[PDB]
């Protein structure tokens, strides 16, 4: 007495009813699923999957910055986690490795120059010490000497050429002092060097972290949509009674909206 037609162009899920079949009016008779529905679902979960793996790289090298070395390199086993390809976990494992690798390099490299500009301190300290004993040490064998200039018991000459000697310690030391200042600007500097390679790789781990999250977070929302759009209708029968020209006994076809499936007499 009451046609029975599908709310939306679908694929026929399951076929419970059979042709004469009673029923009583809520009775499940048919289970459709929407045109297209699990693979826009298939879909989104392998992005989602994506994106979770990208996820994971990116705490473990966080991990890996607070370690300085890093973490055992294997997924956590969790639900979202259960499709995963061997070529998936080979790609993301590799890239954790050349990452940090390139890290630890560039931090080494800003160490080298840092250390060697620190040797060079030394050398120039040590250079600055020699040369301040020198220049005192001829300064006050040139003050003897000059005084006994005044009670004329030393030639001229040698007061100059000990004159000259002093000199020449003296602008010695002055120069190796500014090259101290100099150097330990340098110094200040090349550890800032240092210290902006962790600093933008620390930076840069957060970022695509927090990218990630909310790439999860909107990925998170689509698959609600297909899951919503997915799930199977069901047909209950609106009345009770029979079963009666049932032109549907295929699984997985397709059926369309103008369709009449079967009919509920009375
Ligand atoms: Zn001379």
């Amino acid at each position: 007495s009451k046609e029975i037609k599908p709310i939306e162009n679908s694929i026929v899920k399951e076929i419970i009813v059979k042709e004469g079949e009673s029923v009583r009016k809520g009775d499940v008779l048919l289970k459709l699923t929407a045109l297209g529905a699990e693979a826009d679902t298939l879909k989104t979960q392998s992005s989602l999957l994506q994106t979770r793996l990208e996820q994971t790289r990116y705490q473990i090298l966080s991990r890996s910055i607070e370690l300085n070395k890093l973490p055992e390199l294997k997924l956590p086993d969790e639900p979202y986690f259960q499709n995963v390809s061997e070529e998936e976990v080979l790609r993301l494992t590799s890239l954790i490795k050349e990452q940090f690798s390139t890290w630890q390099n560039q931090k080494y490299q800003k160490e080298l120059n840092l250390d060697k500009k620190r040797a060079e301190r030394l050398t120039i300290l040590a250079r600055i010490n020699r040369y301040e004993n020198l220049s005192r040490v001829e300064k006050s064998r040139l003050d003897d000497f000059r005084s006994l200039l005044h009670k004329q018991a030393i030639a001229k000459h040698a007061v100059l050429e000990q004159e000259n000697k002093y000199v020449e310690a003296a602008n010695e030391l002055r120069v190796y002092k500014s090259q101290l200042e100099q150097i330990e600007s340098e110094i200040l500097s090349a550890k800032e060097e240092y210290q902006l390679v962790t600093r933008l790789f620390k930076n840069e781990i957060l970022d695509k972290l927090r990218q990630t999250t909310d790439n999860i977070e909107l990925l998170t929302l689509e698959l609600e949509k297909n899951e919503e759009r997915q799930q199977a209708s069901v047909i209950r029968a609106p009345v009770s009674g029979k079963v009666q020209q049932l032109k549907v006994h295929t699984e997985g076809g397709v059926v369309t909206t103008a369709e009449t499936l079967m009919v509920i007499v009375p």
